[PDB]
């Protein structure tokens, strides 16, 4: 497909996971991704700097060819957890030959106080138990900022079939979402336990689970 | 299919569909906006073609351009759409004409296409641990339905009940949406037992409106 433009190229930048920063475990990633990369011109390079701090442990993922006949190149650039959560700047500084003034772009957390989620389940209707599958419904609200994992369990295994809305707004600046985990309607009345485990900044140990059961 | 070559010395083009509530009441008037901003001032003249299904209609509203504050001009037309034409999934297009354009740009709005499916509402009280606070949410969950075009009201002795927010539509494992409304209320008005209502508009309801009931 022909497709060609000219600045150049258009940067963006993506920040980690926020289960990622949450868990010392995970290595949580800065993205910096670079689409309109011509053919005249497909070599691209990356400067990262952290606070201003040129850093060099970026790596450089091989091109990938696009249906428009473009390239797609993409920089990861590995993070240390309390330096996002501290509020470090990322800047991804890309030059190609397209671009006469190199692109730099910027991310951080987003800025203030942590603000720790209350976490509240919800079992179904008694309007729904006529269906033969039930909503189990985790109520998180009051949290800042909007970066969170939510996630079900029931004896210490990971259930699968749920969904979890996206932050939205609240009236006081805080953000709240709902996670609706679906089960099989015998398995509620038959008691098992469900938990809803919600990991954010503003928690001890980054993690708290509140249970679920008839 | 490949996309029309785009240029940035040309103007852009964006259609916006009707609210969801527009179309799902006779009373209200739903529209197709279509929006063309950086209309270039050494080629100001704007050309619309409004088709219905390909079908070429001339009943649309067109304002006088206006000029922003970054010396472009922004140019509207309306079309009024029949409520049971969006409904039965017509296929609306906006055509602009412009002397930096190559080609005219052509833009295309429906709503979604699938077999509609009935929302399912169910109220949910505050759960226990949340009446230590001062302010209670009262949840409305709305799933299984198709399309993704709903409105969510609450209410209580039929007055509007206004500090509530709504998560967008959320693609379920089915193919089917569903949201949660927050009704946020005092701890009191809850526990005296006043009645709150949780108000769904959509296509795939009776009369396109359901009510379901919450009280302590
Ligand atoms: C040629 O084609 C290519 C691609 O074509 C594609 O394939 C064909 C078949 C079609 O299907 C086509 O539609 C496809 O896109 C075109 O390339 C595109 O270029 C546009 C820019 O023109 C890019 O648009 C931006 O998208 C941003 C979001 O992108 C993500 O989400 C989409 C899905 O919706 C994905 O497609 C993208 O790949 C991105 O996905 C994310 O990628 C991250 C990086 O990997 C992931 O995070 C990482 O995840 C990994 C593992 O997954 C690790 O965990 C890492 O730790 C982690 O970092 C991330 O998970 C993943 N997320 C998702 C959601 O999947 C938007 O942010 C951006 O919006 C801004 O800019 C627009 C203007 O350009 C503007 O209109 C918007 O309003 C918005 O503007 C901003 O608004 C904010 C306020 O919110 C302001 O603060 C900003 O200042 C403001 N910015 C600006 C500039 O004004 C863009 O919309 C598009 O993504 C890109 N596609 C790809 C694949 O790269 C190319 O354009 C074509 N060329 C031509 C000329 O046609
Ligand atoms: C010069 O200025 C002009 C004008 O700007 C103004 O003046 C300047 C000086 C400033 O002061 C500025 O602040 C002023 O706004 C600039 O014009 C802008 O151009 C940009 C594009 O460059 C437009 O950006 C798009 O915005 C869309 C959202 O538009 C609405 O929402 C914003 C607020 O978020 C409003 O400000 C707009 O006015 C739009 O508002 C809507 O208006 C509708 C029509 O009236 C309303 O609907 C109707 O409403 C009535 C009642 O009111 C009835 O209900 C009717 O029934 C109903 O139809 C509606 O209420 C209202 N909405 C809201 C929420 O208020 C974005 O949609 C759009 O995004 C798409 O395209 C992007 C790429 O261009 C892409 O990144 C996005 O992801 C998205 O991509 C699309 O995705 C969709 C699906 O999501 C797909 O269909 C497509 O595949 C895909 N499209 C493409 C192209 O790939 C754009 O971000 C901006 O709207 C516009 N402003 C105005 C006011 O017109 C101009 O840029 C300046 N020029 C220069 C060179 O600087």
């Amino acid at each position: 497909c022909p497709a060609p433009e000219l600045g150049g190229p258009s940067v963006f930048l993506f920040p980690p996971k926020p289960k990622d920063t949450l868990m010392i475990s995970r290595t949580p990633e800065v993205t910096c991704v670079v689409v309109d990369v011509s053919h005249e011109c497909p070599e691209v390079k990356f400067n990262w700097y952290v606070d201003g701090v040129e850093v060099h442990n970026a790596k450089t993922k091989p091109r990938e060819e696009q249906y428009n006949s473009t390239y797609r190149v993409v920089s990861v650039l590995t993070v240390l957890h309390q330096d996002w959560l501290n509020g470090k700047e990322y800047k991804c500084k890309v030059s190609n030959c397209a671009l006469p003034a190199p692109i730099e772009k910027t991310i951080s957390k987003a800025k203030g106080q942590p603000r720790e989620p209350q976490v509240y389940t919800l079992p179904p209707s008694r309007d729904e138990l006529t269906k033969n599958q039930v909503s189990l419904t985790c109520l998180v609200k009051g949290f800042y900022p909007s970066d969170i994992a939510v996630e079900w369990e029931s004896n210490g295994q990971p259930e699968n079939n749920y969904k979890t809305t996206p932050p939205v707004l609240d009236s006081d600046g805080s953000f709240f979402l709902y996670s609706k985990l679906t089960v099989d309607k015998s398995r509620w009345q038959q008691g098992n336990v469900f938990s809803c485990s919600v990991m954010h900044e503003a928690l001890h140990n980054h993690y708290t689970q509140k249970s679920l059961s008839l």
